[PDB]
């Protein structure tokens, strides 16, 4: 019933630091397949981090190419997500990324980030990646991704502490949260996520980006909802800094990224998405004092 697919760069080798390669794997069959578990082939050493995407266009035709093309030319909705020696990521019974079939993504585009080029005076050639576990049996509850990341933070050389917080409506049919992702570079000092429902903030996650960025399990799983909002926010120190840090590309820029993975019943189930906004910015005077506590590793 079930079946794995290995999505492995061809033996790559970077030229320059921060380089994105990006390839394509199609699925086998064109009929409705659900992905339960994704296992990293991957150190930090080498690569910053791996994204996997499904889409039924790719942004390109080879081998591989660099990600600047693009992942794919129509939606690519994010499965998963890998850097700081994460271990693997098993789903809960019962849940499934749905892929195939009449609705699904056809193809999984993979995306690495590749570190510093001291990695590579070596010369040597790399296969990194991740295994997909897929299985045609229905899932009654199907993943999706929603993704939280700011654009446009600046974070001061020196200043002790800076805050990003990203806020967005919810307007869907109701997701349920299981697990989450947080993510940032080296100035990243704690992430939080929280859903608020009438001023009353509830917990989704909290973590520190510098411990692996597996998807940890949510403590007390939890309905979002028409009306909420989702809250997030990555704590920053610009100490150690020359000049002032600004989000983008490299490892020496910055990001704030919360990725919450939920359920829905299949009926009415959306794959992926995305807030990159503050929309309602003093509504973070009453987030937690949880949310600037440090988690000491
Ligand atoms: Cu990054």
């Amino acid at each position: 019933s079930d079946f794995a697919l290995d999505i492995r760069m061809p033996g790559v080798t970077p030229k320059e630091s921060d380089t994105y390669f990006c390839m394509s794997m199609r699925l086998p069959v064109d009929e409705e397949a659900f992905v339960i578990d994704f296992k990293p082939r991957a150190s930090m050493d080498t690569v910053h981090a791996m994204l996997l995407f499904g889409c039924n266009m790719p942004s390109s035709t080879g081998s591989y190419w660099f990600c600047d093309e693009g992942t794919c030319t129509d939606k690519a909705n994010i499965l998963y997500a890998w850097a700081r020696n994460a271990p693997p990521t098993r789903l809960p019974k019962g849940v499934g990324f749905r892929v195939g079939g009449e609705t699904g993504s056809k193809y999984f585009v993979l995306q690495v980030h590749y570190g510093d080029i001291s990695a590579f005076r070596d010369n040597h050639k790399d296969c990194s990646g991740v295994s997909v576990h897929l299985t045609r049996v229905p899932q009654p509850l199907i993943a999706g991704m929603y993704l939280m990341m700011s654009v446009d933070t600046v974070i001061p050389p020196g200043e002790k502490v800076v805050n990003a917080d990203i806020s967005c409506q919810y307007k869907m049919y109701p997701m349920h949260v299981f697990a989450y992702r947080v993510h940032t570079h080296h100035l990243g000092k704690v992430v939080s996520g929280y859903r608020v429902r009438n001023g009353q903030w509830t917990l989704i996650g909290r973590q520190n980006p510098q411990l692996p960025q597996a998807f940890y399990p949510v403590e007390h799983p939890v309905d979002v909802t028409f009306g909420d909002i989702l809250a997030a926010r990555c704590v920053f120190t610009g100490e150690g800094r020359t000049e002032a840090t600004h989000i983008g590309g490299t490892s020496s820029d910055e990001m704030c990224n919360l990725y919450i993975m939920y359920y829905m019943e299949a009926k009415y189930a959306l794959s992926f998405m995305t807030c990159t906004k503050n929309v309602a910015p003093d509504m973070f005077r009453t987030i937690p004092a949880e949310a600037n506590i440090p988690i000491p590793v």
